[PDB]
């Protein structure tokens, strides 16, 4: 089955818009990683009025004069604080008043950071990361689309940040199927351009095991699975980047049981609104935001525990 839900546009003229978010407050944001300065990343984080799409500037992290490119988001619990993926800097934790923190430069080997794309937290508080790009700055920017150097992270609720797994070709999206009991069972994580999706058992903090493929992303076109979120069922929502479609999981994955077909070609991250049916999707052949109504309410986040 194939539905087409009427989408509504929320903001605009954002290019490679992605990393939606909503915080504690339900205020919205959403990161423009292309900006640039004299050819170099000068990426930002934005504030969206949700009333009138107008953008506010929140952060535009640089760290000793090398710019950032923000690329994912989630919402912290404890405070109202995002944690930011950020391909040239790692991981971040930005404030609402624009300061922030680089989380781990190195990882616990001791070995230098990758640039990160997506993170999903866990209900118990860790943080799950997605770095498809090569080392973070002052190392020259690179991206493992058609090399296996992308890497997966956790990083941990006792501040540890565990590279868990490498060797995917541009990993994207990351999100936890957490059993009814609120545990952890599943991390899933998009390897874009092999148009698969892969699944790994978690045992515990950074503990992962069984890795297998857990699902198929249709398609030939370039590109694949970008962003992904749960909805309060387990369904799997997933952006199939360059197909004007997100495919829609059951719990245990295979084949997408139904897809949503975009008025565009290449919908990029998609996030619920909390307590709402109501899905914004961002997309990269008008660098906007969209938002439609979905069949049921997300699934909670971390941040609403």
């Amino acid at each position: 089955p194939v539905i087409e839900p009427l989408f509504t546009k929320v903001t605009e003229d954002i290019p490679g818009a992605t990393g939606p978010v909503f915080d504690k407050n339900g205020d919205f944001y959403i990161v423009a990683p292309f900006v640039e300065v004299n050819g170099k990343p000068a990426g930002e984080i934005l504030r969206i009025d949700l009333k009138t799409g107008k953008k506010t500037v929140i952060c535009k992290p640089e760290v000793n004069g090398y710019g950032g490119i923000p690329a994912g988001c989630q919402c912290d619990r404890d405070a109202n604080q995002l944690f930011v993926a950020d391909m040239r800097l790692g991981l971040l934790v930005v404030q609402t008043d624009g300061t922030f923190e680089e989380i781990a430069k190195k990882d616990s080997e001791g070995r230098r950071m990758q640039g990160c794309a997506y993170c999903a937290f866990d209900y118990e508080g860790n943080l799950w990361i997605t770095a498809p790009a090569g080392e973070v700055a002052p190392a020259d920017f690179t991206l493992s689309v058609d090399e296996k150097f992308g890497s997966i992270y956790c990083f941990t609720t006792d501040g540890q940040m565990i590279q868990v797994d490498t060797a995917f070709q541009a990993p994207a999206g990351i999100a936890v199927r957490h059993m009814n009991d609120g545990r952890p069972y599943q991390l899933i994580v998009a390897e874009q351009p092999t148009k698969k999706l892969w699944s790994y058992d978690i045992k515990g903090p950074a503990k992962i095991e069984n890795k297998k493929v857990w699902g198929h992303i249709p398609g030939t076109h370039v590109g694949g699975a970008a962003g992904m979120d749960f909805d309060e069922d387990n369904n799997l929502l997933v952006a199939n980047f360059g197909s004007s479609h997100i495919e829609v999981f059951g719990p245990d994955g295979g084949q997408p049981k139904m897809r949503i077909r975009c008025p565009f070609e290449k919908p990029v991250a998609l996030h619920f609104k909390p307590q709402t049916k109501t899905i914004f999707v961002t997309e990269h052949e008008n660098n906007a935001v969209w938002k439609f109504e979905w069949q049921r309410n997300g699934k909670k986040q971390y941040c609403e525990t």
